[PDB]
């Protein structure tokens, strides 16, 4: 029904209607290829997504129905979603390309630190953003497991929103592949931003796998009773048992001149247990946030159904899926 017009943009034919003019190549990579575009119908800057061979294979198939169902199910502020998705084709025989498209953002997080302090408002700014974003995200039962500065996006008026070394700011169950992490490992995560924030540099640049949890460690001290208690590998518990006890270092003499409503949720944030670690909802009740916090406008999701990842179906039954997923679409207001 709309307009499509060719283009040669990357190495391929970009497909697409013409509501989006001036198509500008920013990113490539396996699984797409992104360009910046101006949408005349809405007036903003807009980022499209090509989906790089998205029924090649069942594994390929599966993947872009789960982007699909994932970007189609995010509408909240502080995280990305879609301002349309499109197929130039006209039915489901002739269904082999996915665009996305979601509000162009200038920078993430690194442009606007750049190895240098930011200001304890700004980082109460920045990690309510976050934190209201990743109660939304929880509440739908998703983890996201990958948050990291590069995967944060900020505009020119401070908005962020999350986005779909990484070892940096991995939770320490994650660097050693226990099976039963909870969502507090995206709070470790955070924690690991925040610090960075308000000291202009890594909190734990570990320069391979083990360094980094050697690094982690120094600082949060080596596990304690309680926590040994809960672990289930033989080998993990007996290691662990044979290393120098290190003491769980004072936070507040860590970062010093910090705001010690920032330090005393860093200390939150940053527990070794996953279990005693402090969620989404209970930080953005901190009183490090007062100045931001509003309990009527942080929303939760609607629930979201993953039953599809324990499917396994062939390449024609993920695509006829996703295609019911390109038709049903409505745009937002
Ligand atoms: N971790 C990242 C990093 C970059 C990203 C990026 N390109 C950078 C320019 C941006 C456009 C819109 C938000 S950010 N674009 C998209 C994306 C674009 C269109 C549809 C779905 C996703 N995701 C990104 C995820
Ligand atoms: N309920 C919990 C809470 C936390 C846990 C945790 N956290 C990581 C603790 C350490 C991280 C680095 C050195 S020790 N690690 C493991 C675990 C580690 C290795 C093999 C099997 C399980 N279980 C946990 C269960």
């Amino acid at each position: 029904r709309p307009t499509f017009y060719r283009q040669e943009l990357n190495k391929t034919i970009w497909e697409v209607p013409e509501r989006y003019q001036n198509l500008s190549p920013v990113g490539s990579g396996a699984y797409g290829s992104v360009c910046a575009a101006f949408d005349t119908k809405t007036g903003l800057r807009v980022a499209v997504k090509k989906l790089s061979r998205p029924f090649q294979s069942i594994i390929h198939a599966k993947r872009t129905y789960r982007e699909l169902r994932l970007l189609k199910h995010m509408k909240h502020e502080n995280v990305i979603g879609l301002l349309d998705v499109f197929t130039p084709a006209r039915s489901l025989e002739e269904f082999n390309d996915v665009y996305l498209v979601t509000h162009l953002m200038g920078a993430d997080l690194n442009n606007i630190v750049k190895c240098q302090k930011l200001t304890d408002d700004h980082v109460q700014f920045l990690i309510y953003q976050i934190l209201r974003g990743l109660k939304y995200i929880h509440s739908a039962d998703i983890i996201h497991r990958d948050l990291k500065p590069s995967n944060l996006a900020v505009n020119e008026d401070c908005e962020l929103k999350i986005l779909d070394a990484t070892r940096w700011y991995r939770a320490p169950e994650i660097m050693l592949n226990w099976m039963h992490y909870n969502q507090t490992v995206d709070i470790w995560s955070v924690g690991c931003i925040m610090a960075e924030l308000l000291t202009g540099r890594t909190l734990f640049p570990g320069t391979d796998h083990i360094d980094q949890l050697k690094l982690i460690l120094r600082l949060v001290g080596t596990p304690g009773a309680e926590l040994l208690k809960k672990i289930s590998s033989e080998s993990a518990r007996n290691y662990i048992q044979s290393l120098t006890q290190m003491p769980k270092m004072n936070f507040a003499n860590v970062f010093i001149g910090a705001n010690p409503l920032a330090v005393d949720l860093l200390e939150k944030m940053l527990v070794l247990d996953s279990d005693k670690r402090i969620t989404a909802a209970q930080a953005l009740a901190h009183a490090y946030f007062a100045q931001y916090h509003d309990p009527d406008d942080e929303p939760v999701a609607d629930p979201y159904d993953q039953s599809f990842e324990s499917r396994d179906l062939l390449i024609d039954e993920w695509k006829s899926l996703t295609y019911d997923e390109v038709i049903s679409f409505v745009p937002p207001p």
